[PDB]
């Protein structure tokens, strides 16, 4: 079973949607090889302490090796990050928030229970996670 | 580390995006809880032999165990299903369809390399694996 991936011909593809209060899912525009600075803009204008729902960044197609996605769940301030990575023995494994020790505490995100110490509520971190994958995965070898 | 997931509040959703010749990404409309009528509208009016893109149905928030999402690359008559899954032991699983042999040769699907046996040109198989996929992952204890 032979995969051979082609970062030329793979991008980085953000999406997801909110949930309302009343339970509507609205879909976020996608975005094509996203910027930092549309990523700044989307936060910027989605007052996004108040919301809810989930944001996916997706390397399309998966590649063999490395990072496939960074997913966030969010609820009202409270930003649940997880990236999806494929180790080189092509096992699939999974990272969250750095974690020495966990204390048993728990939280409700999106109806499932989560350990706090994978959840943060400062929107800076979540930004910066955000840059972080993009340059570590962005396909971009133009030079201009 | 504790993730409980709450299958009542968990929700199957349907997404992706179409690819134009010229590169465009078009986002398809996200549907929660897709029944089959639906699915059936989208590849009667999607002409879909011409077109290519991906397919997206995911569990969200994701399960502690079982399948996660079903995702379909698909390019101009060629089609290529995915089932993430969580085994019992926590491990995640990619599932293809069915090969007994490989035979080596290959074809390309949205610039990256895969087996043939893992491709299917039949889109009534297809739309056979979303049915199946919504039966055993749609949560619908409501009875009417």
């Amino acid at each position: 079973h032979h995969h051979h991936h082609h970062m030329k011909t793979s991008t980085i593809v953000f999406g997801g949607f909110f949930i309302t209060d009343n339970g509507e899912r609205i879909q976020i525009p996608i975005l094509e090889n996203p910027n930092i600075k549309e990523i700044n803009n989307f936060f910027s204008v989605s007052n996004f302490e108040k919301k809810a729902g989930v944001l996916v960044f997706r390397i399309i197609p998966e590649p063999e090796f490395g990072n496939t996605e960074l997913t966030i769940y969010f609820e009202k301030g409270y930003y649940l990050p997880i990236i999806q990575t494929i180790l080189e023995d092509g096992d699939i494994e999974v990272k969250n928030l750095k974690t020495e020790n966990y204390s048993g505490n728990t939280m409700e995100i999106l109806g499932d229970v989560y350990p706090i110490e994978h959840i943060s509520k400062n929107i800076s971190i979540i930004q910066d996670i955000i840059s972080e994958f993009i340059m570590k995965n962005k396909p971009i070898t133009i030079m201009i």
